[PDB]
């Protein structure tokens, strides 16, 4: 089947992780509290009552884990820097122990020939910024993020050449501020009674605006002060479901395109064209912030590459409604669409463990072509792709390792990826599996197993290779 030869010369293969999901050591070496420490320690927020205080303890076990990557022949590792290990209070006194830790990790990776692809922000805002000004809701976050980013460029950018400023700003905006299902857990209480505060109709657009400005601010610093000498690149990882029309009719075809504009375009149109999608301006109206001319000029062009986190594809239909006033405004209603993995009662594909994750390999190819055509063939990295098993206490570890479904998932998505590059002309530069190890899946806690390696939570976090480890090792052989 697939080999390295199925992909362009120099194509980069890796696994991906995130600090809060992997590291543990939440109180160690000066680390500041984050909005996810607060959220994980709040009743009702995590489905299995768990937390990531220890997680899979990668803070102490990264060398063991790096050898696991090297065992497969991985080229690269995507990981995040916990902001609160560098500035425990978000701004102010740098925490030297945080710098020293990430230097050891970066050096250990490079010692093994594995390139670091580093995410600056993977959701773990210092609680001090949430406390001071409600974090992403305030324009101050722009300057504060840019300063944190600058410290990372200054400390690590002699060795780190691939930066992802933000991970999934769309997920954060919607899950954090419309549904209130992720930190800081804000929403319109009239829509979801579990929330303490928020406004599903307004806050997501404010947060998204600030994310875009925050990236632009970091990128401006990078280009002006670091890029010439360091010779690296900056991008973002966008969460992107592919959307197929629920019917092959012009109304639903327009609906699927619209749902795409509201998901990827919300962020990517500003970065390529200097403004939000016209459909968002039309439908969200005054609730959607406006860029100034000077802001547009710093935002347009601020990506060196587009990271795509892609798992699944849904059907999308047009939706007509007649909302009962401002009170019930929400992002989904604003799109004028509804998207579901079901058509005429039939699911779009087999499903992984996650209730949202449908297995639809063709959507990888369809998305790569959409990005090519809409954005004039920018460089793309698949910054996340993978699937999860359940955490099943009724089966042996040995049986837990037989992840044949995961193998078929990667095989089929990568086959479609290879085709988009070779047949379709898409400029895809690399691919990162979610994830290296089983880990703490946010509000799903330890109920979801995404790892190439199985982690025994009952035996001091012992790592065992699932069948997919051998499969990747064989794929990556030279
Ligand atoms: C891509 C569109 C799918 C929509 C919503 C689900 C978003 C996935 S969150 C994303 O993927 C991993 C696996 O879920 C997380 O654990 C990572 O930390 C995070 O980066």
């Amino acid at each position: 089947g697939l080999t390295r030869g199925s992909f362009p010369e120099g194509f980069v293969f890796g696994t991906a992780s995130a600090a809060y999901q992997y590291e543990g050591a939440v109180k160690e070496d000066g680390r500041g509290q984050t909005i996810w420490d607060t959220f994980a320690h709040t009743f009702g927020k995590i489905t299995d009552f768990s937390n990531a205080d220890v997680a899979v303890d990668q803070y102490h076990r990264f060398e063991e884990d790096i050898q696991l990557m090297a065992d497969m022949g991985m080229d690269a590792y995507r990981f995040s820097i916990a902001w609160s290990r560098i500035y425990p209070n978000g701004v102010g006194q740098v925490n030297q122990a945080g710098i020293d830790h990430y230097n050891k990790l970066i050096d250990a990776l490079l010692a093994k020939g594995i390139q670091p692809y580093v995410t600056l922000y993977h959701w773990d805002l210092p609680q001090a910024l949430e406390d001071k000004y409600k974090g992403w809701l305030d324009r101050q976050i722009v300057d504060d993020f840019a300063a944190y980013a600058e410290t990372c460029f200054r400390e690590f950018g002699d060795r780190v050449k691939h930066w992802i400023t933000l991970n999934e700003p769309h997920t954060v905006a919607i899950q954090g501020y419309d549904a209130g299902l992720q930190a800081p857990g804000r929403c319109s209480v009239l829509l979801h009674l579990y929330c303490k505060a928020g406004n599903s109709g307004t806050e997501p657009y404010v947060v998204a605006h600030h994310f875009i400005l925050a990236h632009a601010a970091a990128a401006s610093i990078y280009r002006t002060k670091y890029k010439a000498t360091q010779n690296g690149q900056l991008g973002i990882a966008f969460d992107v479901m592919w959307f197929e029309p629920m019917s092959n009719t012009t109304i639903d075809i327009e609906a699927a395109k619209r749902a795409q504009e509201f998901q990827l375009g919300w962020f990517a149109d500003p970065f390529f064209f200097g403004d939000y999608p016209a459909t968002m301006r039309a439908r969200v109206g005054e609730r959607l912030p406006r860029f100034t001319a000077d802001e547009a000029a710093v935002v347009k062009g601020a990506l060196d590459f587009v990271g795509i986190n892609h798992y699944t594809t849904y059907y999308t239909r047009h939706n007509n409604t007649n909302i009962i006033g401002t009170l019930l405004n929400n992002t989904l209603a604003d799109t004028g669409t509804v998207s579901l993995p079901f058509k005429n009662g039939k699911p779009i594909g087999d499903r992984a463990n996650s209730i949202w994750l449908y297995i639809v390999p063709r959507g990888m190819r369809s998305l790569m072509n959409y990005v090519k055509e809409r954005y004039n063939s920018p460089p793309v990295y698949i910054t996340e792709n993978g699937m999860d098993d359940s955490n099943n206490p009724f089966i042996s570890i040995k049986d837990a390792l037989k992840d044949s479904k995961r193998i078929k998932y990667h095989n089929d998505y990568l086959t479609n990826l290879a085709a988009s590059i070779k047949e379709d002309g898409c400029d895809v530069r690399g691919y990162f599996a979610w994830s290296l190890l089983d880990n703490w899946e946010w509000a799903a806690g330890y109920s979801s197993r995404f790892g190439l390696y199985f982690v025994d939570y009952k035996d001091n976090l012992k790592r065992y290779p699932k069948n997919s480890v051998q499969w990747f090792k064989a794929l990556l052989k030279t």
